[PDB]
C-alpha cells in the first residue's frame, strides 16, 4: 500500500549501488500509470537469485528456481526477479541478460512496462498507449504469447473485467484459434483466474469475452459459464459465482467439480443449494445450517430476511448446548447402546429448538421416560 512502492524503491537503489541494473515492473507500473494504489510491486535485476540474497537480511527463497527471490524490508515484501524468459510444456525457465529480452515475452503490453528508479518509463511495446486507449493486447505476436502460456488466454478475459479494457482485436482473434490450448492447464489455475473474475468490477463483460474468445467451448463444463449473468452481484466471496452458476441451470455441485474445490468450498455450495430447494425454512433449518450457508441461498433467490437475527434466537445453537447425551439415555432406558440412540437423540434435539421441550436434563429424562416405554 503506502510502503510498497517505497520499498521497491529502496530495494531498487540496494541492487544498483552494488552495480546491478534493477526496475519496477509489470503490474505496478500499470497501476502506478493508471492513478491506483499496487496491491503487489515486482524488481526485475541483472543480479540473479543468490546475489539479491547477499544483499539483503531477510529474504524468502521459494522461486529461487524462476529467477525470483522475496525481499523482507520495512515491514514489506518485494519480489525481485532476475531477467528471464519462460515457457510452459503441454505437461522451462531461461535467465536473459537484457531487460527488453526480458519484457518481450510477458503477457500484455500494459503489464511490460518498466520503471526506473527516476520515474523513467520503459516501453518497447507500446502499453502507455494501449493503457490510455484502455486496451488488452498482447505483446508482439499473439499467437506465440499463447503458446508459451494458454493460461494468458483466460488472463486476458480477466483482465478486462478487472480494468474494464476492452481486448485487442487481433489478440481476441488469436484466442479464438488457440483456445483448444486450454486443456493444458491445470484446473487449479483456471479455477484461480475464474475465481478472480467472480469477484471483479464488469464481470458481465469477463463472461461474454469466456463465450466470445471461445473458451467457454474448451474449459471443462465451460458451456456451463454462459448463464444469464445480469442478476448476479458479487458479495466478495468466489463461491457466490459458482452457486450462482449451477443455480441458474438447475445443477448440482457434482457438474462443476472438475475444477477440485476445496472440501469447505463444496460443501458451502452444496448445502446452500439444498437450501434453495426447500420450499419452507423452519427454526429446525436454521438450527442445522451454518449463517453463511444461509446467507448465500437467500441471496441466489433474491430474498432479503434478517437471517442473523432468526439463528440467534433459536433456544440453543448447536448440539453442544444439549442437556443430555446418548450415555442418558442408555441408564433411562436400560438398553445397550446402539444406532437407536442418533434417532432419539435427534427427536429430543429437535423438540428443543422448536422451544416446545426444555433444555434440562431432568425435564427431558421425564418426556424420554414416557415416549419410549
Amino acid at each position: 500500500d503506502d510502503d510498497k512502492m517505497n520499498t521497491a524503491i529502496k530495494v531498487i537503489h540496494t541492487l544498483k549501488a552494488a552495480g546491478f541494473e534493477a526496475y519496477i515492473v509489470g503490474g505496478a507500473v500499470r497501476d502506478l500509470l493508471l492513478g491506483k494504489t499496487p496491491h503487489d510491486v515486482d524488481v526485475a535485476s541483472s543480479a540473479l537469485p543468490q546475489q539479491v540474497k547477499v544483499l539483503f537480511d531477510r529474504t524468502v527463497d521459494t522461486g529461487i528456481d524462476h529467477g525470483t527471490v522475496l525481499v523482507l524490508l520495512d515491514g514489506e515484501g518485494i519480489e525481485v526477479t532476475t531477467f528471464r524468459t519462460e515457457s510452459s510444456y503441454s505437461d522451462s525457465v531461461e535467465f536473459v541478460l537484457s531487460l527488453e529480452e526480458d519484457l518481450r515475452r510477458r503477457d500484455f503490453t500494459i503489464n511490460a512496462m518498466a520503471m526506473t528508479e527516476d520515474l523513467k518509463i520503459i516501453d518497447p511495446f507500446g502499453g502507455k498507449e494501449d493503457l490510455k486507449n484502455k486496451v488488452i493486447r498482447a505483446v508482439g505476436d499473439p499467437d506465440e504469447r499463447f503458446e508459451e502460456d494458454a493460461l494468458r488466454m483466460l488472463r486476458a478475459i480477466r483482465f478486462s473485467g478487472q480494468l474494464d479494457f476492452i481486448i485487442d482485436m487481433k489478440t481476441l482473434l488469436s484466442i479464438r484459434r488457440h483456445a483448444r490450448l486450454i486443456r493444458f492447464i491445470a484446473v487449479e489455475r483456471l479455477k484461480s483466474e475464474i475465481d478472480k473474475i467472480f469477484v471483479n468490477p464488469s464481470m458481465q463483460k469477463s463472461m461474454a469475452y469466456l463465450k466470445d474468445s471461445v473458451l467457454t467451448r474448451f474449459l471443462p463444463v465451460g458451456g456451463l459459464f454462459e448463464v444469464d449473468w445480469i442478476t448476479y452481484h458479487t458479495d466478495g466471496n468466489p463461491t457466490y459465482g459458482w452457486l450462482y452458476l449451477l443455480h441458474q441451470q438447475k445443477r448440482q455441485f457434482t457438474d462443476i467439480k472438475d475444477y477440485r474445490f476445496s472440501n469447505e468450498e463444496k460443501r458451502l455450495i452444496e448445502k446452500s443449494l439444498e437450501l434453495t430447494a426447500l420450499n419452507t425454512w423452519d427454526q429446525w433449518t436454521f438450527y442445522k445450517y451454518t449463517l453463511k450457508q444461509l446467507e448465500m441461498a437467500s441471496r441466489v433467490t433474491g430474498k432479503k430476511k434478517d437471517l442473523a437475527a432468526i439463528k440467534r434466537q433459536l433456544p440453543i445453537q448447536s448440539r453442544s448446548e444439549l442437556a443430555v447425551d446418548g450415555w442418558d439415555l442408555i441408564e433411562w432406558s436400560g438398553a445397550k447402546s446402539g444406532p437407536w440412540l442418533k434417532v432419539w437423540i435427534e427427536k429430543i434435539e429437535r423438540l428443543i429448538v422448536y422451544g416446545i421441550l426444555k433444555n434440562d436434563k431432568e425435564l427431558i429424562k421425564d418426556w424420554f421416560e414416557d415416549e419410549y416405554h
